[PDB]
């Protein structure tokens, strides 16, 4: 559209400008044990927890055109899967915000993904002996904004299937209200979509019901209604901005059981998440979905979505001096 | 016991030397990317996914007494597990091999822990262009050998809890044949036996099965019989070896759905993994198992366990020079 091209012509002048930039952190920036080091050298230690056993949380909020987005919401959700899963973040909030901001502005990149992650630390919860302690670890980075659906596939759409082989692990299992990277189920589901030749997997339940994919959450449009499911998926930011357009649009949107059946029977449907945005599939099962474009609802949302990054409700400018 | 003391006694004078070493790897050594490294100086990249995430799988073989202990079992299982997971591991089994026996006689090491990961590598599924293909790592560590149990609770026995606030793992979302440190809920097993006063969690698959725990399989003995859980579990070659010392002394051993009310009615109770071997429970839930000590089925399979570190069926004596 007009507004998908305005969005993408921008990020495609400012991304001209940082692939010619000699900053050693143009291509990203890590802060490692209070330590700016280029994304590509950073190093974390082998007896960190965060690999040994997955025993970590994290979080990706981003920057677009200079302005952070979200970037409270982010944080408020951090807190809670850093609450449940008991680690203590090793520096206050203020000082986090403090540093992502200084990273950016340091790197000179205007379109980023950002991503925190708190580990156990260096000794593990299995080894714990009477009396010990652990002190859990931060790491942090900044990169150019990744694509889970190019800026072309965004015009077209992309396809999915309905995940037959994996099931999406039970919140009985993993919270998966805890942003995590245990992602064993969702892996499966992508090696899953490669052999169907579709590109992105939707998982199930097991029960009937559709929940996430591989990393963002997923929408249906039927009747000029939003749906997306309720449980047994993260409760994404993206989701969350999607609900705000669709309300400022006067468009319903319900967040609830959705029946698998839904993913044969849409109108529209897409994919939502920090790192992409509003990402319509077109294409299910090896079949279109409608027409096979991308229907009209969806780009109200997609155009919505890009507003709100203009919007000091839900983003700051970034002073890059 | 009698061999109990035997084996410990062994381990601690040899543990005495060890501590007096100033090899500087003998707190353990890594081999990351051609070169070995000090453990706790090892580091690997930030972007590799088996951290960013967790898309890898792993084994544990040891060494004990300076014989490495059923070494082709373990390297078998793993290369099982990279196939699973569509892995390509880096370097042939017959280098990998001679490169952990290496770094077992450089350290000086009698009594070690070893883990092997191979990682989707600095690439990830996800982002995956048409065209592209990914590169595997893989890392590789000694230390010294690690006890889930340690010695002086192995000869009372430690506490277990039936745990309630989360299940295993589904193997229709996680293999768990395919070794993994996804610990989502193993972690959260830990912490629920932390809470509950209890040395160790056990999971059952939320519908009124045992499972395993947070690292090692669950035996129960009633009636002189052998129980362990069939599916939802790792076929593990601490279990296998149980099985083996099982038949050479005429006790039948089960592999079979074990009930919940199993860990409430059994005779003896028993866990078992490559870090700790054999490691009796004698409370459950609170309570005594019979008369609260370690019984004598469990140390009838506890000695034959460790007589097999010295069979040449199931291990081979490393040349330290
Ligand atoms: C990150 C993520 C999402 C999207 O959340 P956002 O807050 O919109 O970025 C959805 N599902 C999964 C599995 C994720 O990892
Ligand atoms: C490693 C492990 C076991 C034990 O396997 P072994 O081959 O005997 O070391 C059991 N269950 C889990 C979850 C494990 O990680």
């Amino acid at each position: 559209m007009a507004t998908m091209e305005k969005v993408f012509a921008g990020y495609e002048a400012r991304q001209k400008v940082l692939e010619a930039s000699t900053n050693p952190f143009a291509k990203g920036v890590a802060w490692v044990e209070g330590k700016l080091v280029p994304v590509n050298e950073a190093r974390i230690p082998l007896m960190d927890q965060g690999f040994l056993h997955s025993d970590l949380t994290y979080d990706v909020p981003s920057v677009w055109d200079g302005r952070f987005f979200r970037l409270d919401d982010h944080l408020d959700r951090f807190e809670l899967s850093c609450s449940k899963m008991r680690f203590k973040m090793p520096l206050p909030r203020q000082e986090v915000k403090r540093i992502l901001v200084d990273m950016v502005a340091k790197s000179g990149i205007k379109d980023a993904f950002v991503e925190i992650i708190v580990t156990r630390g260096l000794k593990g919860v299995r080894g714990l002996k009477a009396g010990e302690s652990l002190t859990n670890n931060l790491y942090m980075w900044i990169q150019p904004y990744i694509w889970v659906m190019e800026p072309e596939m965004q015009r077209t759409g992309g396809s999915a299937i309905i995940a037959r082989t994996v099931k999406r692990t039970s919140p009985g299992s993993m919270d998966p209200t805890v942003k995590n990277l245990q992602w064993g189920d969702l892996t499966r589901g992508m090696l899953e979509a490669q052999d169907r030749g579709a590109d992105y997997p939707f998982l199930t339940d097991g029960d009937g019901n559709i929940t996430e994919g591989s990393g963002f959450n997923i929408v249906f449009i039927k009747d000029g209604v939003l749906y997306t499911p309720d449980r047994g998926v993260l409760k994404g930011v993206t989701r969350k901005s999607v609900a705000d357009a669709a309300k400022a649009n006067g468009i319903e949107m319900r967040i609830e059981f959705v029946p698998t059946e839904m993913a044969y029977q849409c109108d529209e449907c897409f994919m939502c998440t920090t790192a992409g945005g509003v990402m319509p599939i077109t294409s299910m099962d090896g079949q279109p979905i409608g027409d096979g474009k991308v229907g009209p609802v969806t780009k109200e949302i997609w155009d919505g979505y890009w507003a709100m990054h203009y919007d000091d409700k839900y983003s700051f400018k970034i002073d890059y001096e």
